[PDB]
């Protein structure tokens, strides 16, 4: 693993900007001279035994954690680190000992911070706010997941100071409003503040401080590869690649150029982070595509964006009220609810179409009947929101992977809610959103703007159309039950045998790392959420996804279902933690899982089955363990034997588990979750011959709990299981 291929034919065998390299070298000699002198004070006025290390972290001094791996925890621990950063910084101006510079400017500043939180004490903090200082675990935990799955698209670090606040003002505020994460040093939080933009915590936006405390970004990055991507303490090079995979962070180096501020900025691209500055930079202080300048303050971000290779345009619905996904969950009792839409109360359905472009009119939304103040409080009304899409390279494929962003686009802007999916939807609306000015015309932008912003090279065009009108949407609502049955027609008729291709989903690698999802027709991801076809519409979406297609090659066993070709693309894509996969067992090299599984499934010899408990069920099942203790052993993409990890509707495929006996097998299972699959698993009890009422032997915590008290209930119904082959 040569991390460092990625700087190859950066600067060609000549070029070799001399400049830069000096104003590097003599800014990381700099920086370490001050740790080690500052060190040497806080030895002799502490001991060298005395603790140092920052607040609220598992990770000592992260970066040096990450990097090297020492456990830094007293002053003495300090000494040797700078020694060898000393040793590495060399005279050869070159691109390599450039960036062992930057990398030992790391280190110095992590000491001297953390030096300098020996005056720290939560009584009497040493950088109080409106600055941050050193970044606590908990917020990385918080938004860092959010940093490495790209909810948070990049992440900007800017140290210096703008050309004036209004050109600081200008770009922090659409980069701020891109979505990204900020993390700031030093003149601009002046400049900044100055010009009463808020920020914060609460605003990922990061004011951290000034000189050395630059270094709080690197250790929250750094951090987000020692806690959610696994790496080892002291893997090198993986923690390199790992920050330039997921973390997409790029500075802006802002003001004239400091030889510190310069060793520090090249430090960030040692960890392949790009620097892009405001000074027009001559050739020999430059390096093509890591440190570049772009002076007109219109360019900078948008050009960052790119050379990061981040990409994201946004959308404008100006509103009543607040939006975003952080205003979701949030839920509208009949106590605040102004208005209620579908539920078994009144008439409701959803649905996205796709038109040709002739017949769309781009923005252009309508509400036939009442809307929303047309209306008593409390009040039930019907609603019909159709979404008519057209795109060059838009498909009807893509309809369903469409429409089911209606729920999650729905449930962005405060004061709304959405549930169910088709006509099954129960919506509302609570007062305070009716109260700030929600008008049923506005489900229209939140709606049209969010589709254009979040599929731009399928769709062009978006037209949406809101029906509160009773004899409206019970009229479309026919023409959609025709769209639905042409729809979950499809899926029905898909097999595994039918198709030779299926598809990997790699979306939760962001929390673990050696899970690898493999989804075919008979079984959905564990999550519950990813079909095969939302898996192909999304490859096809974007061919260069975390979904690809595997096609079933090299077959190893026709029965347990294994495949060489799904267990190479598993081996390469789990860091080879696993080899083989079997697809229609858990009891040998079962399919691992993530963390979001719907339900666990564990064999219990004692019963010869299967128990089944889903996510929300909380009593004790019969292996002795709740769901939350099971799922802390099943989870984290590591195999099973015995255990695994299944949306809920895999329990009714034709495939469930067929080469361990398939429902056959289930002998226990929640109360709730047996009824809420009531019909499927009375079908598939039919078709397999285990009769229509199968369901009646399956035990649940009303027989019992433990082994002991399920057995007699399954001997008396005779329970299938029972006469089955032991699993062992
Ligand atoms: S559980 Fe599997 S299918 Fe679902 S998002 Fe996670 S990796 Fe993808
Ligand atoms: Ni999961
Ligand atoms: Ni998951």
């Amino acid at each position: 693993i040569n991390f460092d291929q990625i700087f190859e034919g950066a600067i060609e065998p000549g070029k070799e900007p001399k400049r830069l390299f000096k104003e590097v070298y003599e800014g990381a000699i700099t920086a370490t001279s001050y740790a080690e002198i500052l060190l040497s004070r806080a030895i002799e006025k502490y001991g060298p035994d005395h603790p140092v290390g920052y607040p609220d972290t598992a990770y000592f001094l992260p970066v040096i954690r990450a990097f090297s791996g020492e456990e830094v925890r007293t002053l003495k621990d300090m000494v040797p680190i700078l020694n060898r950063m000393r040793a590495q910084i060399k005279s050869e101006l070159t691109f390599e000992n450039a960036r062992l510079a930057g990398e030992a400017t790391w280190y110095a500043a992590e000491i001297i911070e953390a030096l300098r939180y020996l005056k720290h004490t939560p009584e009497n903090p040493i950088v109080v706010p409106p600055w941050t200082g050193f970044i606590g675990d908990p917020v990385v935990r918080q938004y860092g997941i959010k940093m490495v799955d790209w909810t948070i698209p990049g992440e900007a670090i800017i140290i210096g100071r703008a050309k004036d606040s209004k050109a600081a003002k200008k770009i922090v505020d659409d980069l701020m409003g891109k979505g990204l994460m900020l993390f700031l040093c030093d003149e601009i939080i002046e400049q900044l503040l100055e010009e009463n933009v808020k920020l914060g915590v609460d605003y990922i936006a990061y004011p951290l401080g000034n000189f050395t405390q630059v270094v709080h970004a690197a250790n929250y990055a750094l951090r987000a590869g020692l806690m959610f991507g696994g790496i080892a303490p002291g893997l090198r090079d993986a923690h390199r690649d790992y920050q330039r995979r997921r973390v997409l962070a790029f500075v802006l180096y802002l003001g004239e150029h400091d030889m510190v501020k310069t060793a520090a900025a090249m430090g960030a691209i040692f960890t392949g982070f790009p620097v892009i500055t405001d000074q027009p930079l001559p050739e020999d202080k430059q390096i093509k595509d890591w440190f570049i300048s772009e002076p007109d303050y219109d360019k900078i971000v948008q050009t960052a964006l790119e050379v990061r290779g981040i990409k994201i345009t946004s959308i404008d619905i100006d509103l009543p009220i607040n939006f975003g996904p952080a205003f979701e969950g949030e839920s509208i009792r009949k106590g605040d609810m102004h208005v209620e839409f579908g539920g078994g109360k009144t008439p409701s359905f959803e649905l996205v179409r796709m038109v040709g472009p002739d017949e769309i009119e781009d923005g252009k939304v309508e509400v036939i009947g009442p809307d929303i103040d047309s209306v008593e409080p409390g009040g039930r009304l019907p609603i019909g929101i159709v979404v008519d899409i057209y795109g060059r390279k838009m498909q009807e494929d893509f309809e369903p992977v469409l429409e089911r962003r209606i729920h999650y686009f729905t449930n962005y802007g405060e004061g709304f809610w959405h549930t169910a999916q088709r006509d099954l939807t129960w919506v509302r609306i609570s007062k305070e959103a009716f109260a700030k000015g929600a008008r049923l015309k506005h489900l229209g932008q939140l709606l049209y703007a969010k589709f254009k912003q979040e599929f731009p090279s399928i769709v062009d065009r978006v037209q949406v159309t809101i029906y509160t009108d009773e004899q409206k949407v019970l009229e479309l609502r026919e023409i959609a039950r025709k769209k639905y049955a042409e729809r979950d027609a499809r899926l029905r008729e898909l097999s595994d045998e039918a198709v030779d291709t299926y598809y990997s989903c790699l979306l939760c690698q962001s929390f673990a790392p050696t899970h690898v999802c493999i989804v075919s027709p008979e079984r959905v991801g564990l999550c519950g959420a990813i079909s095969w076809l939302d898996a192909k519409a999304a490859y096809e979406i974007n061919p260069n996804g975390p979904n690809q297609p595997i096609p079933k090659e090299g077959l190893i066993d026709p029965v347990k279902g294994q495949w060489e070709s799904f267990n190479e693309y598993i081996y390469k894509n789990s860091q080879r933690t696993i080899e083989r996969m079997n697809l229609y067992t858990i009891m040998e090299y079962p399919m691992t899982s993530c963390g979001c599984f719907e339900a666990i499934m564990a064999y219990l010899p004692e019963l010869n089955g299967f128990m089944i408990v889903n996510r929300e069920h909380s009593g004790m099942t019969p292996i002795g363990m709740t769901f939350s203790t099971l799922a802390g052993m099943v989870g984290g993409g590591t195999q099973t034997p015995g255990f695994m990890g299944i949306g809920k509707s895999y329990i009714g495929s034709r495939k469930f588990v067929k080469a361990d006996g398939g429902l056959a097998r289930v002998v226990w299972m929640p109360k709730d979750l047996k009824e809420q699959l009531r019909s499927i698993i009375e079908e598939r009890a039919e078709e397999e011959g285990l009769g229509r009422d199968f369901i009646d032997k399956i035990a649940d915590e009303t027989v019992g709990t433990t082994v002991d008290e399920v057995l007699p209930f399954l001997e008396e119904k005779g329970h299938p299981a029972l006469s089955m082959e032991p699993l062992l």
